[PDB]
């Protein structure tokens, strides 16, 4: 049930959803960094693969 | 049930297991740059995070 001006019930998935891991000196190491920087993980994560 | 030399069913998940989710934005240019180093998506993550 949709219509060409009424679309707005679903898309795509814009946003990637995964399920990832680290050992615990990589997260020892990264949660030093965000913690330091004032940046939390996630954001840290992101920042850091796109900058 | 253990023993002092026998307690390896689980010590502690020492691997982090969480969802990290990126926008189609990030997430184009995270595939982009991954592809062209010649590694992975969350070896990318991981590298670029720790570096």
């Amino acid at each position: 049930s949709d219509s060409a001006v009424r679309k707005k019930s679903e898309v795509r998935q814009k946003t990637v959803v995964r399920t990832l891991r680290f050992s615990p000196v990589e997260d020892e190491t990264i949660r030093k960094k965000a913690e330091d920087s004032g940046l939390t993980v996630s954001a840290y994560i992101r920042n850091a693969a796109l900058n």
